[PDB]
């Protein structure tokens, strides 16, 4: 157990997953943070970077702070209530925020191949063209497949149980928001069954349409299970103390 | 009896169409002859596939949605658009909706849901016209009892902070949800009921120290729809039956 | 010697004439009206235009696959009424498939572009624009002899805008249907010395004269009706198959 | 008198506030608006034959109903060049008023109003454009006046059959475009306008509109004649038309 | 034993938000809690680094400035704006300001120009109300006179053309110098005072015949920006610095 | 020698392909160009009073760096009136090579190089506008450099000290606005350019980005000069300068 310094960490995740992977316009990198010679004694990981995260990254020593998602998606040009709390914990206690966005979720062994592998789906492809998601055959039952999710992703999955599927149907997954009425039409005509997270009422009402059987096992869940991949990853191989937030 | 433009008359006259949010698809969806004579209205929440097919088969001459058939337009006529098209054409189903002119009108959804809580002094959430906020006078737990008795019994309830009694309470019928909603009633409400609650809505309203209580989309429609259905059966001489609810 | 196709079959053979990647951009080409693509085919049906009385006269004649070469719908709606109720309704009730073959079949070979440079003669021709409609090349004769083919074989009574003189072995442009836009004026005005197409409006004419550019309108109608002709002599040629025109 | 006192005089008529936005009217070429007007000249068209003909006229006024341009420009070669090169050097001021002459009272659409005798008529469009009323007569005492008046050969569309005393609506110029037709088609029986093309026509046929296409130029220059004698008997000065 | 709100609300009855340019980023830049209390105000024409540095050495609860401390909005926070945000919060100062808003009001920084001039019939130059023009009852080397010993010393002007006595004189704080404001203004005046001045538009006011002087952006603000702290100075009982003026 | 051929010359030295965007560049005026050429004139800017002078010194083909408009018009009066009269009266031809010139090699920013010989020089931008280099000296031999050839006042914004053998940037023309500031910053000491605003000072002192402004005219005007001492070395034609 040793300190390291902040470069090091970022060259370390982005060589596992490059910059080059997030799709355009994703706010991907640092986040909040001005010296990278900072030492690092404490990595924290967490799915969003919340102020209840952040307050617990302040109260746990933590020195560099990964978040799955940005801070901000949309761009702010005044500091008040909920952002200036944020910044002014991260900034008072000189905490690094960084984070690896769909480049996480594209790269190899990232969180849509981390669910990929669960499955087990033979010969996955992108299930985009950018590419988010991975779909393929899934070797099994469909209530097999539900017992593996059951498992290991979420125990109570929302079912929308469109049509009978059949063994060895394609599977598609997406780790994360999936599930908006474009995604729902579009992955209809690529698979039987969609597995990812954020069901709404007119998604479901879609899906039914068009036969396509939906499986919500919450975006939280779908995403914390390669992220705990990640976290598992980072501490094989840094000589720093990790530990997770919002999970 | 009754032709169908007399029945527009009255929803309208009850909603009138201005009252609709910009580029909001209501009013006439599928039909041509509205001198057409009806004896069956059919009311749903959804204009799906399932319903189309229910309003068929019982003989439905009217059909009432809450939601329009399309949101964005189409040029070509295939799959799932084609077989619902082609039920309401070839039986010549007139299908007419009233969307966020339903929300907003005086005892319209919104005001259902303002009612049933008796929010005292209710006024508009939003400036167009969506949403009720008021005081609910009484504890939390007489808040939820009566959400769990009227509207849904699951509901999903994000406790961001201790609520006290006579609280702020925020009401949207449907989706209201979303992140800019979010910030937005956090300023104007301590707890805002509404449906389709997603994961970054249920963070931001966390760290706003916002109670949302999601009792689900279709429901807290749902629940308008049938106050709204009633309506119609004591003013209309004319067969009426709600189709998915 | 006369039998029944299926759906699929027939729009298979038509993309291999007209194959729908040489369509230009966000044309609405391919599968108008129709959901199974299976139906069985006792009925083909050609026309220019998928008006409320061709698609009457389709149903009229019991016609099972309507192809046009205009699309339904260029801009999407999201309300069925009027109009597009009625011809909805017909297409939907007796399960009419409509499809159509748009700018692919003007651009394509011996499509409807090739069908009046053939008719033409004209010598080296080549692309008028770049993604690929229009024919130009020389005719080699003089402007009366192009006059005279234009109206015995395109249109008895078309408006010449005469520009200018014109001596023998000029530059000649052809575009079926609605080229004479200002814009396609001014562009084709550097290519060619006349200019044979349709629908012709005042400013148009106005800057054709400025260009010295000579314009003859043969009408929308009647310069796509020629290839459109041609395309169905070619189906009835290779198809066993009752095919009948709607609206030329 | 001088080129602002008769730009005054027009735009009392047609008021510049009356054109439908970005509307390129008023001034198109000049300078000096304090100088004095010897010969004024009319045209439908500001067209390179149009501005030659008004140099060999000597016009040092030149009113065009359609502006000079209605895209914006950057650089200055062929067509536009010469145009631009015969006005400036002869000094000769071009000026135009557009939508605002087709709305304006009196105006373009109102001479055509006027001249079909319309009763109770009224705007067809919001904006301003067009007229619409009822026809005290028949389809054919229509046709003939229309005829005798302003085109004697127009496009008829019979989209369906006319009774006495119908609807009819006018608009000077080009008004049968898809999105026209739709509209007029809720509002009227027969339509009088310009500039007809195959979409439109297959449309007013499905619609039941009654399409008269008596030409984009007649059904302006008919009100353009109109405009020029009422300018004859205000001003003091030689007035021509150039294209009409 | 002042308190942020009761400084916001002095100053936004002086210059109304509603009188700032659409999207303008006026108010609050950098703040969370407006009952802080304050006894120690400072004032800057703009939030720079080395503004913000030395308001923290002096102690400055409070920093108001003129301009926004970002026009166009960002989503990192890195370098320069990352040093300026942690003075500011470590040390809650709150940032804020009134620009376009504090340019319109009434006796604002165009006003103050206006009367310095002592301008007959002084009218706002644009619609929006940027800018003062009017009469200047005097030659024009008594404009220059003034000009010299109040605004700025040595001024760049651009003598487009002879200007005669009682001439037009049109005045605006900051940049107001751009292509499109001499095409504007040339039309209006024969005299334009403001700063900025950058190539093309010289040229541009030299075709046009119009005289521009360049009396700079930072001296045409802050000569009203010292009648506005002289202002506050004397009707709140609260001590007040300038920082970069 | 013809128009086209001395259009041609120059766009064998700066081809058109080399500018950025949809830059207003090449023919700006003019009509027939195998118009034999009498007089050729080279200025900086196509002002007004630049084509009186080009009128009153009988030149016959007008060569800007700055385009005549950069937006687009489609009404002719007031100041481009009286341009576009003189030139079309008299029959000059105007054209315009820009951000051409400023990329190409020997062009305006490569003249700003050579002038202080950076050592290994680099395009400061992607698409190619100005030069970065390391200036082999101290700061006040590159301000002796600035003052002497260049600009005798200029504006330095001294936001830190600056050591021997320092990263100087060069870019002719209007290279500091507050996104080029931000973006030089990362790659240089020192910023040599034109055009300085008040929010561009402030900016630059936040970064410790020294800026010297040594005004628009004077950084293009160095590079321009070197181009007409080029065109009159290769071309037998009489050429003269109007705005500098
Ligand atoms: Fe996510
Ligand atoms: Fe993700
Ligand atoms: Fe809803
Ligand atoms: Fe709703
Ligand atoms: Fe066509
Ligand atoms: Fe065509
Ligand atoms: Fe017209
Ligand atoms: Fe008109
Ligand atoms: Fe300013
Ligand atoms: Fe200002
Ligand atoms: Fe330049
Ligand atoms: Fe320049």
């Amino acid at each position: 157990v040793v300190n390291m310094k902040a470069k090091e960490i970022i060259e370390f995740i982005e060589t596992f997953a490059p910059k080059d992977l997030a799709i355009e316009g994703d706010n991907i990198g640092l986040q909040v943070g001005d010296n990278l010679d900072k030492e690092i004694k404490k990595l924290g990981i967490a799915l969003d970077p919340s102020l209840s995260v952040i307050k617990k990254a302040e109260k746990e020593g933590v020195d560099f702070l990964f978040t799955h998602h940005p801070l901000l998606k949309d761009p702010i040009r005044n500091f008040t209530g909920v952002i200036y709390k944020k910044l002014k914990i991260l900034m008072e206690n000189d905490i690094i925020l960084y984070s690896a966005h769909t480049n996480l979720d594209i790269c190899k062994n990232g969180l849509n191949d981390a669910l990929a592998e669960l499955y087990n789906l033979e010969n996955p492809k992108p299930l985009y063209d950018n590419g988010l998601g991975r779909v393929g055959i899934f070797k099994g039952s469909f209530e097999e497949f539900l017992e593996i999710t059951k498992k290991y992703i979420h125990k109570n999955p929302i079912v929308v149980k469109s049509k009978e599927v059949d063994d060895n149907f394609k599977l598609a997954v997406l780790s994360g928001y999936g599930l908006s009425q474009s995604s729902i039409k579009y992955v209809a005509e690529k698979a039987d069954v969609y597995l990812s997270g954020d069901l709404t009422h007119h998604s479901k009402i879609l899906a039914e349409e068009l036969g396509l059987v939906v499986v919500d096992a919450t975006h939280y869940s779908t995403e914390v299970f390669g992220l705990k991949k990640f976290k598992e990853f980072l501490s094989s191989n840094l000589d720093l103390e990790i530990i997770s937030l919002d999970f």
